[PDB]
């Protein structure tokens, strides 16, 4: 027996509950006995879920916004936070597509093993890791925070309350700071800008955002819970057992015994407003990006919830220019944070940064050889004085880092690494 | 009991050896019924494993030479394809860095699990298989074959020659065409750039070359084996036990007990010719990109094996302009090919690729947000005109053939995902 | 490009399915011409996974009945053939509480990642496949086939149709024989000894048995397809859509939005003779081992498919002494078999086996130190003379295999593993 | 930017190697300064790794000596504690045989992917963690400490330092208390009692036991770090550079440049003192079990280090019998533990629990069905006196935990699992 990990008592926990600002609109219909019940013995410290999660809490409360792009890998977080960003967003779309546990390429329908976002956010986490282990022997103060918060997808939770449970919690043990859950039906999941979407009950949903705080809260860490609905486009639901939905059913039913249901911002209003107690941002996804439809979302729902913030997906699932011109282009983000959005992210930015960026180099380098991969690499060098620094790829991926390693536990080693390579002599 | 996997027998393995012009100049030390024993009752086929390597020999028999990009990612094998190119480089580096399987970012030393680029080989082909299935229900014949060789990094082998025989075994099982190994004490395995590096024995190198064979033999697939060696740069070696090695054994030692020997293309263009009889290809490191030293190996081995396939590796770690001009660097690939460098290829095209992008993207997000993105976006469409088709990401990862399967279970499914799109309605 | 792979012709699949005795009594929905689309243009062959399916077919008609015992190791698998079993069951109940990819340890309710089965499953293929080359160099015949036909837990499929297909693929494969699938939600899937199940339509698992065929088509291999109801005990639906239900819908309804059904044989019986078509093999879970309730379902569907075979469940769910008197509890099986069920397995048999025979270690050992060790070594000893092999832990595993290796790449080799071993100079 | 997980200041960590009586005999050939120069900015807890590791440490001092036997899945671990025992023991053979990443099954030779141990421990610890939950629940008093120290196999490294170093790293990462490492050349590893084993220079391993150390420090916490021999049988080593190796260096060499030494206890006292200021634990493979020989290795390296711990493998790999009788069997470890060895294993104990109790059930079920089955059950229901719980395996795979979360959630959901299950109703 020992005391390292023991579990806080309910007092304690309750207590927090009640003095601490993070808590302030937050409603747990269980208690903090329950929560304690679950510990078992001993409560494992989840470092970056906590440093995370409280690091994201105040960037929302202290920054006009907080925007974040896709990644689907540690390098491209390491980009991202090298380049400025703040927050990392960890796309189930990405996911599917191009990083996950079945070595499938897939579309966004929850195709994948349940675990594949919480190692690739264990991924992104090691990746900022070792960035800021290089800064740090490097004397490197170019970036003030390595360990951006991840913010990541939960999707509809694979399944029920019990596997969004252990989704949360295992998103939670790689070091997760958000989480967001949509509603939809998992077995019929879609990518919010696809067809075939099927909700699910109000109630339901309000169960999976409180089977997600109460995985947050058995490991102890204030993880930021992100309800999205799909409602804006949805015209099937699983069931109209609940009242709060039935306004909107139509009576029609399907072959697999759905309910055909009215789509549009009214139920999205609805149900974002049922599930503001159980949220610490709300988000409902639209088939265009258009700041008045999002204004209305905005004004309708701080009409009830005043404090309450919003998140916004900017996806490129639109077609920009077909919609908007450059001025509004350029003030987009702008406009939605006055109006609440916190969180604004492009889901999908790595998926075609990564596409684009290879297509481009291997059609070039299908023509002339060495001529296109040269006109990348000086790209690279000219982009220096930007702050990028991946043209000297092994320091970048810690060759330094480890040479240290290696000297302390042998100062004579003779097999260190950047001593003697071309990086040192050509860079 | 059943016929289906039934071994060949010694003589069906000998006559190929014996008149399939594939083995024409392969010495094999040990013999068909060597291989046979080996096999149990039961020999697993690896279509792909065997295709790419059919496929792989042709093109370096048939085009004028087989280039390729490094990819880490199965949606970057697909650009690659995409764009013309038709053969796929998995560098061992680049697995380091940002695809292994322990999550970690690693300098190119040989520090990751030994079965990561295995895994990788899998995600590859099952990225290029997709978009074969997605290019036969889209009519798309723009493409001659999805299904591109793919040569992997077998690094040093990570231990002796049962871990060399493993990892082959697990690249075919993954449907590699080609593997290449090094000359490398694996324990103080090096980027062949990085300075560090310590030679094996010839001997030594020669038993991991017939490790590589005999796995593929026992697999009953023809997979292209490459033999690289590192003695350019090297000035480190573990023992002076074989004779071929002690001309350039000064009689130095380090404290570990590494020999002192000396570098250059001398000992480069001894190893080559000791490891021709087991060696498809042959490949020597060098320190810059320079297409003299290129000819004078060239000629050196050719003087002894005129028939003998060289590859050469267009590093990024050189610094390409420091040391050419642009007329250069435009005729390298074309100059060497007619030296007998039959496939080249640039190693980490990929995570510069990656990282690149990334930072460009991000760091134009960071100052104008939607407008930065919007930017790459416009690229892609121009690209359309060069072939590039990952705009409209649903179908690129396949949500037009998971439509296809979901109707071939239910025509009448009501929640197929391409109808109703913003894909549809929008791109 | 190549021919290795190409796929057959429509015209040939539909010749082997209107003269193949295989395809005798199994109807496909979906036409020849579809499983084409689907194919891409290459199909990977799956060695294993075929050679299972013919194997487990061959068997179920020439044997009285085949039995097996849940494995959730590789060498229990070995072990289970070694003693004369001719298949393998591979329980997902086991694969949640000892062997699933999150790492953790789970009750029977679908919470493991989807790709868990299909890993044990190539693990157990690995290891019967390693078996299979040492009895071979060690000249042992004592078994015919090692590759005995494995037998998988498909559960609920772990979402909708493609959750099924994806699940299928993964488990051909990975060198699969056969695959069972259940009428529960996945979502709230539970092992059918528990309480708080939940059936779906029965046409929603005729889609999930159609799913899984059309699977096993596209990547043409003869899976044996099971299906199996949760009836006798579900007393919840999902829906009431289906009018094959709707006669044990009781009009009752749950917060959740779920309906009371009627469970009991009846249900099972309609279910059993609705999948008949879709199912090479028909199982119905129970609450006791009853012959009497055993007849009564076998003769109610064989009155009206007189070929169809039956699997049963003789599950340790089932407190076996508290029901059955030891005379029927010796001819259990022998009658199930009379009465058409060709596939019965104990599922939970290695959980049981490997929980109890540690403790029972443990305790001795804690008490006894190593008296308790040499009890089970002699006990080792003994059981050699039934066969037992694994006394000789070294070869069990493959080192004499390996050394084998070894000297087929150096026969001078000072570094083979037998020799000199304790093993070769104490047992 | 937070405060959680801001490292230490040099001076503390100085300080702690100062005045902690856990450093009291250990030797860091590297700085405080060092140390915190590879911590980047933020430190990640590790609790369990923590708490293993202070336990262990206590109990190797409060108790006569601290047992364990090897685990190769969590129930195993989850039995061992159930059962009364205090530690757990994870070889690396075991995971060879059969619990390896690579899915293969392999002799003992740093044949499979070197993060295969470190995901085991993690399993444990998961494992061990859901009885800790359980108990909690049932208000379980039978185990005092459920999270008992896990002692876990490093073998050779894997490589180089930087290897160690990582396996050290992941180890930690997963939960373990303590870690061992031998002195054998990684590229040729061998299990202690097979043939071919090859040495590395005394200052080789040192290195190696520094790395581990320099790991635990940077990743601040106290593990538990073994050295392991295996000087008794080795007749090779790799290289003569080390004065300490010479005097039983031949002079001989084989034709892969290894040089013959002389092997024996002598040898083995020769490292463990070179070893004793880096090693917590010291262990020296033996050919046989004899007390005798213990005794002489014992007392010559306490004759130098009086305070230092032993550690002895009371392998399944020595036929017992053959060479001990009853008695001696039955005071084995009593004695040892007299002479200094703390810490005493069964290496193979799951291997062979689990391979003979299935070959048994196997054997019995293939002759008479059911009655097999029904003894092994019976025998489940016997053991509860004594304390054991599985035979009610719901309860015991947290079923009971689960439904703990479901009510906490909902307190009304209809499709929790134990109550209506066959366990509740027949156990
Ligand atoms: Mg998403
Ligand atoms: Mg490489
Ligand atoms: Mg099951
Ligand atoms: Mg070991």
């Amino acid at each position: 027996a020992s005391v390292v990990g023991t579990p806080k008592s309910a007092e304690q926990i309750q207590q927090e509950w009640d003095t601490n600002p993070r808590w302030k609109d937050v409603t747990r219909t269980y208690s903090a006995e329950d929560v304690v019940a679950l510990q078992g013995s001993v409560v494992e410290e989840h470092t970056l879920a906590r440093r995370g999660a409280e690091v994201l809490w105040e960037q929302l409360h202290d920054l006009e916004w907080v925007n974040a792009l896709g990644a689907l890998t540690g390098n491209m977080a390491v980009q991202q936070v090298r380049a400025g960003l703040k927050a990392i967003y960890l796309s189930g779309w990405q996911v599917a597509g191009d990083a996950n546990l079945s070595g499938h390429t897939y579309p966004d329908q929850s195709l994948y093993p349940a675990n594949s976002v919480p190692q690739v956010v264990r991924r992104i986490n090691n990746a900022l890791q070792r960035a800021d282990q290089i800064a740090k022997i490097e004397g490197d103060t170019s970036v003030e925070n390595w360990l951006a918060p991840i913010v990541a997808d939960g999707e509809a939770g694979f399944g029920g309350a019990l596997n969004v449970y252990e989704l949360q919690k295992a998103l939670i043990a790689a070091g997760v700071a958000g989480s967001h859950w949509e509603d939809q039906l998992a077995s019929e999941k879609k990518c919010g800008h696809l067809g075939g979407k099927v909700l699910i009950p109000t109630q339901q949903h309000i169960r999976t955002l409180t089977s997600a705080r109460l995985a947050a809260d058995v490991a102890d860490v204030p993880t930021v819970v992100i309800a999205r609905t799909d409602a804006e486009a949805a015209t099937l639901i699983t069931s109209d057992v609940d009242e709060r939905d039935q306004p909107f059913i139509t009576g029609e039913r399907t072959r697999e015994g759905f309910y055909r249901t009215k789509n549009g911002i009214e139920p999205c209003i609805a149900r974002a407003k049922a599930y503001a107690p159980f949220a610490d941002l709300i988000w409902m996804e639209t088939g265009t990006p258009d700041l008045e439809a999002a204004r209305q979302f905005s004004e309708a729902v701080k009409a009830e919830y005043p404090d309450q913030m919003l998140a916004y997906n900017c996806s490129p699932s639109f077609n920009w220019k077909k919609h908007l011109d450059d001025a509004t282009i350029a003030k987009f983000q702008k406009e939605l944070a006055a109006m609440g959005f916190k969180f604004q992210f492009i889901t999908l930015a790595g998926f075609h940064a990564l596409n684009y960026s290879m297509f481009d180099l291997a059609y070039g380098y299908a023509q002339n050889q060495m001529s296109a991969y040269v006109e990348l690499q000086e790209r690279e060098f000219a982009a220096e004085e930007r702050g990028y620094t991946a043209t000297k790829h092994q320091r970048e991926v810690g060759a330094g880092y480890f040479d240290r390693i290696a000297t302390t536990v042998d100062p004579n080693s003779s097999t260190t690494a950047l001593t003697g390579s071309t990086e040192e002599g050509q860079f």
